């Protein structure tokens, strides 16, 4: 259920009707809601998607399962419009990879380190932790496997420098 964001990368996505959607290229994040917003897909199925973009974004709420593959709700169908005189019906934000190995700093200006990875809940889509490769010795963040465990609650911006506070 809970794991690291790099796991998404390269995973094939299918629908819950067994139909191939594509391969995850990136993961779209939201600081305001501390959650995954969408998945960026490439090598995407033309039979299902009418589009000329390099990649398409699937909103994260349609994700049902993340295992060896990602299963999403099948939404690649046509609704049928109702006809009044006929019983028949008619038919006619920050990407995760752009945070790669950025520098992480405190509110005062201390250089905390370089971002290594991001911990997320795959069912909920909540962002849980940052994992920062250390460069200085701040006592404000606990450690595991030699990385700073920064609760995402404490992140205050994510532009050219990842900015982090003690609370």
């Amino acid at each position: 259920m809970i794991g690291e964001i790099t796991t998404f990368f390269g995973m094939r996505v299918f629908t819950d009707e067994g139909r191939y959607v594509g391969r995850v290229e990136d993961v779209i994040l939201d600081q305001n809601t501390k959650s995954i917003r969408g998945l960026a897909i490439s090598d995407y199925n033309k039979a299902l998607i009418d589009s000329h973009a390099k990649g398409v974004i699937i909103p994260y709420r349609v994700v049902k399962a993340v295992g060896d593959i990602i299963i999403i709700k099948d939404l690649f169908k046509r609704k049928s419009r109702v006809l009044d005189y006929e019983s028949r019906e008619l038919i006619e934000y920050v990407p995760a990879r752009s945070l790669a190995r950025k520098s992480v700093v405190l509110t005062d200006g201390t250089v905390v380190g370089t971002l290594y990875n991001i911990t997320v809940d795959f069912k909920t889509g909540t962002i849980v932790n940052l994992l920062v490769k250390p460069e200085n010795e701040i006592p404000d963040f606990k450690k595991e496997e030699g990385l700073y465990i920064i609760p995402f609650e404490c992140v205050r911006s994510l532009k050219d420098f990842i900015v982090v506070d003690r609370r």
